[PDB]
């Protein structure tokens, strides 16, 4: 049956999950819930049957293993050195990647973090040089975490700057194509 | 002839200047610019013939006043009370309420300053008790600063505490109302 998801849908939070319940094909519902099982009372929460979850990355991961196929294993846990490589690039994307985006994102579209997200781009243009996606030469969990804020940051003035590092360009250009992806962008958008 | 406004249509500072030329009912284009006359190198920016400004606040009063007419007298300058009233609510504006809202969009839509917004809407409710709008009894400059901001809170799971404070949920319902609003609203998303 299907599983639902409480949060706005333009959260980045959110996004990350959607994105990932889109890409194994799951059936889900979205559900914008007011703040008037779930101990800190947060969003995104996440129901399955009489599963209650919460933590967005602890959602998707459970998302990424029930619905696991052999076509779609985004977090590869049957190959121990590349679920280490997408486990270093989900937490580059949480330590370094969305902390140097995220000001940029908020000074631009609500009122110098560039130099800093400089010199990530230098590093994620070599690896993306050597490797087609950020764990190796297939998708995962890594690439669609970098998602949702990259998708703001691409809204802002600063987006042209993807186009000095070639290989990060090409690498998000691959994500922005995948069909999930595609469906979940459209969704990012205050309700009506 | 046209004007032009440069920046990205879902800012808020972008928003706010694109209300005021829907709501003077003039003629404009919205131009998406890449960071690579204005000195600072500013968006906003807005070019009116060979006049360019920026400041989001300093062209949206641009604008009002060019396009002024007896039915859209949105600064009130010929009255000097109700034009000191609507400078004071622009300043609420800025000084006050969009920094109560601010973090909690932020933090909401991209990861506890509900007490201090419950205290400025307390202030709201009782303005909004006596006066139509916040200036007084007409629509101002604002009330329209009011909603780039607020558009993004009703986007976040504590969009209703408005309910609470049913002379402000009025005040903002009439304003999403306009039809000038509900266009802008419409334009508030990431570039597709």
């Amino acid at each position: 049956a299907p599983v639902k998801v409480f949060g706005p849908a333009m959260s980045t939070n959110v996004a990350r999950v959607t994105l990932c319940l889109e890409e194994v094909g799951a059936e889900y519902e979205v559900v914008n819930i007011d703040f008037n099982r779930n101990p800190f009372g947060q969003i995104p929460a996440f129901q399955d049957g009489d599963l209650l979850l919460w933590e967005s990355r602890a959602i998707s991961k459970y998302v990424l293993r029930k619905y696991k196929t052999d076509e779609v294993d985004l977090l590869r846990e049957s190959n121990l050195e590349e679920a280490a490589m997408v486990d270093v690039w989900t937490e580059v994307d949480a330590h370094t990647y969305n902390p140097a985006l995220s000001p940029i994102v908020y000074q631009c579209l609500f009122n110098e973090s560039l130099e800093k997200l400089k010199k990530v781009l230098e590093v994620y243009e070599a690896r993306l040089s050597k490797h087609s996606y950020l764990a190796g030469d297939f998708v995962s969990f890594a690439d669609l975490n970098h998602f949702p804020y990259t998708f703001y940051f691409m809204a802002t003035p600063h987006a042209a700057l993807f186009d000095s590092y070639p290989h990060v360009k090409a690498w998000w250009d691959r994500l922005m194509a995948r069909p999930a992806v595609k469906k979940i962008a459209a969704t990012m958008v205050p309700p009506k």
